[PDB]
């Protein structure tokens, strides 16, 4: 008979913050608990109406959020397979949910960033292999099978084959080698065979492969209306679906008679659209992982940097097109030569013989008054003014230089600005998310998506036909004796501070007057 | 001696200068043999390259230059998150331009030539801008298939260029320039920036206390110069076919303890003088004074 | 700080109320006059310079919601455009 949680639950409702801390201190299960506390009071805290209150709750649900920081760090210093009992624990409090899912739900950024919780989904992620085998290794036995059963991969954290196949690693490093093959055959009908007449047996393999991803993506979209307000919810859900919508509409232009080109070039910008993916898909590995993530950051300097480009080049590209005045006056023309020519000037395309007398043979080639000069090159206009043209050139200079020294440079200045700033707070995003990808690896039918048809047929007929108690007893008893050590020291670092021996002295002084008089 | 060779293994260096007499075996072997000349001629050359870096490793004892080479290797893995960024963008730009105006000769080298070297060449300045546009080409009925064509200039282009859509060539060029040119390349100078000076100091205490085993490895070498070395190695092996005071050192050790009786009364004078301690001998004294009160 | 951290309605009628001292001029013209750059750092009025920009819509309105009303007239009589601060 221990009611402590029942007080607990009713300090954390009324946001009584040193009721529901002793309430805590007093209870047992106290991982669980202080997440807990922390996802019930993020949750009222959203939903209040009075701000000081809304305020009071989120710091009393910091408080809880880093006691459960302090006490696993204890748990996790001592032992570490015991610790890892402790998290994987299944349903500790309401329903289902294992303590990692509580800190998921409750936005605990700082209980992922801790170095126990990241060595226990190193070794989640590694599957019932040892979390220290090399990548090569992993390599080898994935292009030789018969490789497994060696001396290279040490196991313990018909028996070694589910070993190898069933750990999230080789879900994904199936996954990638599928996805590269699957880019492998695009090029090769896009690049070599693609008939206008019928299409041959290469692209049917396409259109076969590109039926079991389709089917992939509704299988995480309805696998029913909050979830598809949930697949809407993402932007790479939505880009997933936009490679597949862009190649339904590529491959119905393409069987009509009087649409091959649209569809030609509908299937290039689409190629475009499903090799981007794979900057998605890498974001779970450990060194390329945190560094894609940053990337997204840097995108509002590089739109102050097009937006200053776009009225320098408007400014620059239609004062030396009125200059020397052209006489090929075409709309497309003066738009190569207005927009495009700057814009290639920064990179180093300076084209000096299609705006330059002294590099121009003169003529009498216009039918106008003025002196004039006949351009090299095929777009450049046919006959170009020699007046002012010395202002031309000092257009160049200027230009080069607001362009090429003082964008250019500024830019840098603001990328590494902008980047030692945000990249504490990247990291700590990326922990907290590396959690819920390595847990979609695990939740995946294993097995290959040019081969995955199998698994969704499988799912498709069960469709149509529609620890023990001792040992939980001496693991939470384990936990109970490190939270009594936690709490004891913390109360002796109270005690010792400087502060509380002030206090303890000026009462001493105090109560010796009391005594004198 | 198994154990030495187990050391020898160790090292990346002592692999490397290992690496560069394999490559010197394999190249002087291979052009003995008649038939095989060109290919010693190559191999010679890119041992050439091996032989030259060591002197990276040479003068890291110097005192500028050796902790500048020493950082060099941590900079290497930001090097690697550009050639993965711009690997994926180089695949999705050369296949789609590739597509888009599909050439006539489609060999498997030449395609292979504009769809991954045409772009890493763009990212450095070199923008061919007559081998795919048609506005700098000029037409023709240059080929045997339905559609308007172009003939580009040069040997490797292609020999003749769809016309349709160019206006989408274009413009994937200049997407292509704002994320290799402005995006990447900005990029990785801002993440060298951090990892420079986050790591400059760990660097610094790294040299330091290599800097003893390198001065080691020169005052332990037979001083004679490699190319009139044989003489050392003759007499080595000549020898290998035949098989302070005391009191200077107390007055030594002494004054060592002068010093460290010092330096022990000068540590409990400043953790005594220090202000929690005074807080401390207060609040026992208050203490004292309320058992003497009652 | 603390009147805005009570209640953020009453605190604006607070800095926009006129004539306080001396003449017709706000606490915002006050602050302008005086040079008070801390002043106008705080999220507080920041918070108030972003409803007045804003009119008498809601300043969370979003920017293609005002550029479809902006070239489209008669649509300004939809549930796009929520108003009433
Ligand atoms: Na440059």
């Amino acid at each position: 008979q221990a009611p402590w949680s029942d007080l607990l639950i009713w300090a954390l409702l009324l946001n009584r913050a040193q009721m529901a801390i002793y309430f805590w201190e007093k209870g047992s299960n106290s991982v669980a608990s202080a997440l807990g506390a922390c996802l019930l009071l993020r949750v009222m805290a959203r939903l209040e109406s009075e701000a000081e209150e809304a305020a009071r709750r989120k710091d009393l649900a910091a408080t809880f959020e880093s006691m459960s920081v302090d006490l696993f760090g204890e748990c996790y210093h001592n032992s570490e397979e015991r610790a890892a009992r402790l998290l994987l624990r299944r349903c500790p409090l309401w329903g289902e949910a294992t303590c990692l899912q509580l800190a998921m739900q409750a936005d605990a950024r700082a209980f992922f960033a801790q170095d126990g919780v990241q060595s226990l989904l190193t070794q989640k992620w590694w599957g019932e292999m040892d979390s220290t085998t090399p990548i090569w290794a992993l390599l080898l036995a994935f292009f030789c099978p018969p490789l497994i059963y060696t001396n290279l991969i040490v196991f313990r954290k018909s028996k070694r084959w589910s070993d190898f196949w069933g750990a999230p690693v080789t879900a994904f490093l199936g996954n990638v080698v599928s996805y590269l093959l699957f880019l492998l055959l695009f090029a090769h009908v896009l690049l070599v065979d693609f008939q206008p007449t019928k299409p041959s047996v290469s692209e049917l393999l396409l259109y076969f492969w590109a039926f079991t991803l389709l089917c992939e993506e509704l299988r995480q979209g309805l696998g029913l209306r909050h979830r598809l307000h949930l697949y809407l919810s993402d932007t790479w859900n939505q880009c997933d679906l936009l490679a597949l919508t862009c190649f339904l509409l590529g491959v119905g232009c393409r069987l009509t008679p009087g649409l091959f080109d649209l569809g030609r070039t509908v299937l290039c910008l689409d190629f475009m659209i499903f090799t981007l993916r794979l900057l998605h898909i890498f974001t779970v590995n450990k060194q390329l992982g945190p560094k894609i993530v940053i990337v997204s950051k840097m995108m509002k300097d590089v739109f102050f940097f097009l937006f200053f480009l776009c009225v320098w080049l408007v400014a620059y590209g239609v004062a030396t097109e009125g200059i020397l005045r052209p006489q090929d006056r075409s709309l497309p023309s003066i738009l190569r030569r207005v927009f495009y020519r700057p814009y290639l000037q920064i990179f180093g395309q300076i084209p000096q013989e299609e705006m330059d007398v002294a590099l121009m043979i003169p003529g009498n080639c216009s039918m106008e008054r003025g002196s004039w000069a006949h351009p090299e090159g095929p777009v450049a206009g046919s006959c170009v003014s020699q007046y002012a043209n010395w202002l031309v050139v000092l257009l160049l200079i200027v230009f080069l230089l607001v362009a090429n020294i003082l964008l250019l440079n500024l830019l840098i200045a603001m990328f590494s600005y902008t980047f030692s700033k945000v990249h504490g707070n990247s990291d700590l995003y990326w922990k907290a998310q590396r959690y819920s990808l390595i847990r979609e690896f695990h939740s995946r039918p294993a097995l290959a998506p040019p081969l995955i048809i199998i698994s969704h047929v499988r799912l498709l007929i069960k469709w149509l036909r529609r620890l023990s108690k001792e040992a939980e007893r001496k693991l939470l008893t384990w936990e109970s004796v490190h939270k009594e050590n936690f709490l004891l020291a913390q109360a002796r670092d109270k005690r010792d501070s400087d502060s509380e021996r002030l206090k303890r002295t000026s009462q001493k002084v105090d109560t010796a007057l009391k005594q004198l008089g």
